[PDB]
């Protein structure tokens, strides 16, 4: 959802302060009659502050739509507030401040940035300066990739020198969980953004072969492989085009990591490269479909001889 | 309930302060002997400090009393402490305690306000002002009419430029719940006691025709509409007339707002102005129920088509 | 879903009987390899007996799928026994089992069924001829539309001399429950299938506008009145006119009562007499959504005068 | 265990009938005091019948002992009936009563075939004949091998015209559950004792390769395919091996089925080939750790491709 | 408590049978006001049949008593029925019915009867000889005296060739529960009434010596053995006195069984051979507190390095 | 466990300061692959610190391992900083702090101590001094053996002038729970390291020989006693026996106080000397199963004749 669906800017000395929303003046605002000159300007409810402007109605569960996100909830308290403290640690400027809420972020990557921040153990709970880089990153106001440290987060399941793997935990959100039971994908994020050793990739190779061999290695070209059933990869493939298809209308650029292309799955390299190379989506989605039959052979027979011993 | 029933007045330096009771000597009191003199006096149980006048024990729930309110409830506690920070904020002096602890005030309306007060949300939460404003209005120790952001609270249910329609709780309250689980009543009031142009009220009037087509839109005067089941609008004017003939033979001033013509339903408009100019109960509540066949045409139609599309 | 998905033939003696099908059997299925040309075929679960065709997996809800039926439910074996006993009624011959098996059927209606067959205080229980009756009208192989004594079932919320209202009790099915829940839909049958007088007319209009105001008055054509939300008569359009259409060009009959134009909403009665007169969906749904401004005028008056009275 | 934990034999009529034991009559046999010439005999507890002989009190659980049975279960007296009436079927004499219960049974079998039997939906519960030979292979008194219809049961998870594939249910037994919570095994019954076509082979070996590609393709030799974790066939090749050492030294034959080479896990191929060539354990286990780098290539990329269509 | 406390005599055809209580009518009893003439003979409550005669109040435990049984419980119906079948077996003639309702039975005796019966794996179940023959020596209507197979019951903690150990019950009992929680008893039967070889008491000495160090091995004369705490013996020599002494009195025979003197407590053996002598309860109770310091030596230490190994 | 499996080392100004770990570090480094020569130093986990070098996982519960601990628990965390208070009491330098981590503990001391500190009642937590030494003493960095007021702790069941008896409360830990039910095990400690008069050995060997006769009084040798079952005593043996046979094999010093021969048990007695006289483990574990047959005679029997009386 938008940036506005959970702050709403307040001008303090030449600088904005971001104020998070009250879920009562949400309420509010749901069952308000507008104008049609006023849906994309912040409501007034009298009693609980200031409310999203009634354009993101759509944003919002109400026992018409299970399609937004949960704003009754804690979680969307912690995540706004989590919004705000990154944007007031930049200085938006009049000029900046409607793009910047503007900015479309993804929900489920905030709250696991909650869940970090809130953990003890975490390092994001005892670094404001991470917490914030991490944030800054999740919505998109960073030149930074998304890296380990600095990661979403999640559940480690695998990790060595280069990598570590996180299970998403989607279906355990309190803000805005996914819905299909069926659902599991996992991320690979780099330890380091630098150049990595032949043995760290085998390592993560020979653990995605074995341990998620139902899975497809792709990525939306930010940095990080994400692990996704097959049975869903031509759906990733459809917002990974739309997403490139907009940043060349609206002029914003493509910059697209293709990412290790001994990791990457053959089908999704492929995909990804012609999409860079300007085709049409018909033409290197096909790409994803057609049994390219064409590394690190026996991979796969070490670790099963490995589990065959011990 | 009489404000005695929440706290009795301690003189100091000249300027009257108002405790509340303790619910345990509340208890005693219900189980004391008394003279009849000493009915109207404020009790002494010896161990839990002053309690109301044996003569209110009517107005606490016992096992033989199920139309009174339940004071060994926190609530009450909490109700009483509003009651006080009001009544402190004035400086009631001598000759005029016993006439504002003989005040009737809705223990419903006081309890909602303890629920907006305790609300971090609420306006009311945050502003001492705008809480004691509200109490005061409450307690009928204040000029000014109920308005939205000093209102009794609820659910908001409606709300638009000019209005604000609330669902009453009571069925959920702890210190005077209303028993009968069929009850359901509105609110509407103004968000600014103001001239309100004819769009606004045709947004209100459609709402109130779509979504409450078997509610009457009533008013007891002071300033805001009460939707109201047509099944019983009738005790509605009982009580309503009740209060207009006390204050005419008790010699206080009648004030009714009979609010607009266009929102309240015809016959209670008819009833109401009847009573203005001075008829017996028989000849305007007759009003009620005869069918006068005689705005805004076609309301109902332009929103049912709304929801035809969509 | 088609009637094979409950019962698979079994021929004897020149007369088919048909055998419902154990959930275990339909379990198997789901997990089988089966060749392209055995898609259409009956299955053989080695141990749980005949299975429906593998075409039909779409039918049963898996952790894929949660647009099928609930299968492994005991509504599932109940629903297939009371599609059994009226297959069996009939002495379908060889060139009409796979028509029969053929024919797609609401299942929710064979639920409510089997829930009033199974009270002892409903009709259904005492006579196998009316059970039979309506059970053969549910499944399309019956001359007559459905009335009272024969309907579908739920909640009488409303009954006079000419006509039942039923609420529709699909939130609570086992084995098919439709899942939104902020679903209500009514069913007015006629008692007796005969000439009306105006009186008991006025007495359904009344309570429907009263009572049901937010609720389109239709039908589907089959001799009863389906209360249905407004804001999903649209969708009820686009059904009514697929089948509509798929029997023009199927070539088999299609009648459609309009039934009575006093109860009927106007719009849906301009919008189906549009559709039995030839037109394109686009031409006669556009009814549908135009405002036509222009019987028994203050109806809606007296209901309320009732109220406000008593 | 031994036959002899579930029933005592009772001669009637020149052939014998064998009778459950009481759980109670166990219970108080782990309780007594025994001389050592009548650890072999059956025990008189005087208030609940026989019970098993003293030398077996290894094989229930006692607070002592959780490598044994529950005995007390519900399920431990339909295991023993259905031992019963496999052995009433047949008319042991009195030469072989102490070998037919001296036969060591899988308890864990005996319950999966008392899940079946009181199945209606199963075959089991319809033909005491197919039941009955059902449980004499299971008691190894029988010639036949394990197939579909007469097999231990559990879930099933595949099937084609060929095959069935069963879940091993052990960790929701009632008599013997398997303790380790991480167990998971697989079992591929024959559906009918026949040469089976290549397609279906490859249909088997393109699931077991796709959906089980952590899991060995193993067997005992008895017929059917057992899907066993990498890091357990170990533990199978020391009781296969164990088993097939036995015969050799106790005279009784060795008849070991290899199954299809194209589908058991190829070092399961060469230990057991190796195994029944005659070479000692360390000989052909040694085939099992190491790794034989050489059908039916491009079958899980077939699959593969088939998830990233629809 | 009294036999007359569970049934009433009922004379047919010169032939005595005994009819259980309804709860209800002893509850009528107990709210009764009766004469003291009265007070012996059977109570007609007019609803719920024949009731104990009021003498009897104290033995039904009521708000004001906790010392008497659970007479609204299922058990006391199946205790009294149990006691009617036994005297049913009998044909009590007119001169024998108030003696046969005046023996004092021990309720708890007739519980674990009960318990046996109803336990399809007790030859009980299944013996109406040995169940009456049980219930008879129960009730002190027959010759025999309790070995295990109609002993009173429990759980079972050793057997050997000659003897059964039970753990009374008595703390889990519906009808006459004992309420000290730290209560424990033990009760060694003899399997056949005949004499014993010494190693079968060996057995029985050294598990007595080795598992219950902190029990005293005693008897009330009447053939078995019972294994009480050394606390408790003090109260057990009272109570065997009481009952020694009132059999002098009363004229009946004094049959003592002093049992096995290897077994018995040194102490006890004493005190109940000098009470058979004829001795005052001072004398020979003093025998029970004096320490006398003089079989089978190195039992003890056997059993123990038994356990030192296995 | 090792010290190294709570807290890794920090130096500080020449002198170490030890870490504890963070619970979901560990959990990290589960699921790391790590080189052969870095499994013994400590693990990265970039998101929660520093973990334990991964040639320690077998010390952690997985799914894989239930012989670990359950680090995942609060009582980890509260006894890896019990560790670090002790340590960091120290000022370890650099050449001993691998020794000083390499030091195996009793994981369940550790908690019983933790226990101790956080109840208000206990010395320990009034006395960091007190609190400090009994960790020592518990991590072998202490030279003063374990007497009462530093003890393990438990529930007291006996106390004298001289003794205090602990049961261990081992099956209801947190950290490491035993998971044999049947276990129990108890343990005297000396009040001070001093002699004791023979009253007091009198006092504490007549309550082992009457409460405890089912049990060992052994010794490990480092100064207080130890009450174990008879069966278990074979296995403590073996314990005691491998840990002297280490330090003679070490070099480091092995001091093994018997205690007092008249309250060891005699074999064990015999079993520690001769081991103590550097024979080997056949010659003295043989003396564990051979009778000895040949202190306090009539102890046993002075108890019991207390408990007749009173
Ligand atoms: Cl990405
Ligand atoms: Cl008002
Ligand atoms: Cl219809
Ligand atoms: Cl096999
Ligand atoms: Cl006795
Ligand atoms: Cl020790």
């Amino acid at each position: 959802a938008e940036l506005a669906c959970f702050c709403y800017p307040h001008l303090e000395n030449d600088s904005y302060k971001f104020i998070p929303f009250n879920n009562l003046a949400i309420k509010a605002m749901l069952t308000a009659k507008v104008d049609k000159k006023d849906m994309d300007k912040f409501y007034d409810s009298i009693i609980y502050g200031i409310a999203p402007p009634p354009q993101f109605k759509k944003r919002y569960n109400t026992n018409d739509n299970s399609r937004g996100m949960n704003f009754e909830t804690i979680m969307f308290t912690k995540v706004a507030m989590l919004i705000c403290e990154a944007l007031n640690s930049l200085k938006v400027t009049q000029a900046n401040v409607s793009n910047v809420l503007s900015r479309v972020v993804s929900i489920r990557h905030l709250e696991n940035l909650v869940i970090r921040k809130e953990n003890p153990q975490d390092i994001l709970f005892h670094s404001k300066d991470l917490l914030l880089k991490s944030t800054l990153i999740a919505i998109g106001q960073s030149k930074e990739i998304e890296t380990t440290i600095t990661a979403e987060g999640g559940e480690i399941v695998f990790q060595n020198a280069a990598f570590t793997m996180w299970k998403l935990t989607y279906l355990e959100h309190q803000l805005m969980p996914i819905l299909d039971q069926n659902f599991i994908e996992y991320k690979v994020t780099l330890n380091e953004d630098k150049p990595i050793s032949d043995v760290h990739v085998k390592e993560l190779v020979a653990e995605l072969r074995w341990q998620y061999n139902k899975f497809a290695v792709i990525t939306h070209g930010k940095g990080h492989y994400r692990i996704v059933k097959y049975s869903s990869v031509a759906n990733h493939a459809d917002r990974v085009y739309a997403t490139f298809k907009s940043n060349v209308k609206t002029g914003v650029n493509n910059d697209f990591n293709l990412l290790d292309q001994r990791i990457i799955w053959q089908n999704w390299y492929a995909f990804t490269s012609s999409m860079k190379q300007g085709n049409t989506l018909d033409v290197c989605k096909r790409l994803l479909f057609q049994k390219m039959k064409p590394p690190f052979k026996g991979l796969s027979t070490d670790r099963k001889m490995d589990e065959v011993a011990q």
